[PDB]
């Protein structure tokens, strides 16, 4: 079990440097569109941004991939985007979709600065709406994805800020930021992270594939007594055990077996480890484990 | 501090498809060779590859790029790997070097079934000369890649063979197997994994810049004494100090400082952790601290 990122090819081919006067971030071109977040048309500074858009020239738009300048023919402003269109459609625009993320999915991030990618990683959207990316100054703008088995790009993040705490925060295409954080210099803190009961049962299948088995308890709890547990615990409600059933078949364990062991292995390892953990991880989804284990 | 890999799109466009008889494997194609693991030709049974390579038939070849089949027009065997002569060229093969990797490298991999890419991600080589990937049933012959800052692209690891253990052995574009190991379906044993000093100082060096400092000792140990501790207790020698001094001197802290740290630490942490860390991270070079906290 590895954190990996799907290839990132498709997506180099959107990305873009989008400048309005001296400020620069990362656009994502698709067709003759180029949604990039607003903050590119900030002040040097509250940000009023009706303001900014109102009094906006395009003429101090440029637009560029691989130094090759776009020509910028107008702009609108969609919540915490804007949507550039342009005098020229990406050639290499990929079949894709625009899908909002919730929390508990894995999706990749392309780290871009200045138009240009650098690092490609998987993330998970956590339940306070944010995400432990690695990003410094110049990130803001880069492209968060997923890539269908029929090859459809979901394209679902665009990297906006860095809360005081280092988690980070985006948008998604539409506008709307994850969390309904204010893309604005600000000292806002976020909630709580709870565990992701759903991803911890995951690993634990993924460890029970792996022969680590230590941890088993022999009894087991249903899903309202765990969730009535979870509530007070810090771990989120678990969704339906159907939906482990191919895990579950692939290893004779009931999801209920690890609630149950979820629920041992909350007051602590002691000194042993599973796949290489000190405490439980919910890194993973369920359709990562079984790709990751199957190719499925 | 997050792995990540470097951008694919460059590498996705050199993976074939490579199969001889019933047997498949990836290669990468680059002008008008591809090299792939010389399994590729192996019967179905020790393998006598030099029989193998005596009777071969290149009628018996299929090479195909996104399911498009290439001519094959010559195969010479060299070490561990063939090289096909193709009758055409990759008009799209990168700017590229063939490097050997040494324990410590990190560079990227890029998964590949059936020609097809499907995960990217960041290892390092271990001083026992495999990597912890992640690959099922299909992924031989997998790239591993660098990019240089100047755009030249790096091929310096094609997947071979999973141990017992779950580590993971490759070769160089020369053919040269890492560690030596034999590609051969028998039983093989990797010598003991070293926690790579480098990276553990590194990665102390990344806390004291988080303001995680609970763990840091005043006291000093040179690097000739903590090589000759590191050799008794499971660490490899440091390799220098002076390449952390941009790191010393934001921090205050020298790196004799960290040496006496690590020993002080190699044990455990006791309840406390280091970064979200339960034991001392080898994961992350000098390079990749640098580069993800200041853009260098
Ligand atoms: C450490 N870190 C991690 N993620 C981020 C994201 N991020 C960013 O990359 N850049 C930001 N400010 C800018 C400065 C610029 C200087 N030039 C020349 N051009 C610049 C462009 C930007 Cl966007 N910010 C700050 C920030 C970005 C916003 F979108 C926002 F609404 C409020 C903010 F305070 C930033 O967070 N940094
Ligand atoms: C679980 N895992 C993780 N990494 C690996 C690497 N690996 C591999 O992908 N495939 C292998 N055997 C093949 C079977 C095939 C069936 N078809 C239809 N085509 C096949 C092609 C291959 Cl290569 N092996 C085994 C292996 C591969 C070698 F290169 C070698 F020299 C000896 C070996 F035993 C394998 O390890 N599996």
């Amino acid at each position: 079990l590895k954190k990996m990122a799907q290839p990132s090819g498709c997506v180099e081919r959107c990305v873009v440097r989008v400048c309005y006067g001296s400020t620069v971030l990362n656009g994502v071109w698709l067709g003759d569109t180029v949604t990039c977040p607003r903050h590119v048309i900030a002040p040097s500074t509250l940000i009023d941004y009706d303001h900014a858009y109102s009094t906006m020239r395009l003429h101090n738009f440029s637009v560029s991939h691989n130094g090759v300048f776009l020509g910028v023919v107008g702009v609108t402003m969609h919540g915490s985007v804007l949507r550039i269109k342009v005098s020229q459609s990406n050639v290499h625009t990929p079949k894709h979709v625009f899908k909002t993320l919730k929390p508990g999915d894995s999706f990749n991030i392309l780290a871009c600065y200045e138009g240009i990618a650098s690092g490609v990683f998987g993330v998970n959207l956590r339940t306070n709406f944010t995400i432990k990316g690695s990003f410094i100054n110049g990130a803001c703008g880069s492209p968060g994805y997923n890539v269908r088995n029929d090859g459809t790009v979901e394209f679902c993040y665009l990297h906006q800020i860095e809360l005081g705490s280092g988690a980070h925060v985006g948008s998604d295409f539409t506008g709307s930021v994850y969390g309904n954080f204010d893309d604005q210099p600000s000292l806002q803190v976020e909630s709580a992270n709870l565990m992701l009961s759903d991803n911890v049962v995951a690993f634990l299948y993924a460890a029970l594939l792996n022969g680590c088995r230590w941890w088993l308890c022999s009894t087991r709890v249903n899903v309202d007594g765990f969730n009535e547990w979870a509530m007070a615990n810090g771990y989120t409600s678990v969704s339906s055990v159907e939906c482990y059933s191919i895990l579950a078949a692939k290893t004779g364990v009931s999801v209920e077996q690890l609630l149950a062991s979820i629920q041992h292995l909350h007051e602590g390892f002691g000194g042993k480890n599973i796949l290489g953990y000190s405490s439980l991880c919910d890194e993973f989804t369920l359709a990562e484990v079984v790709k990751q284990m199957y190719g499925v």
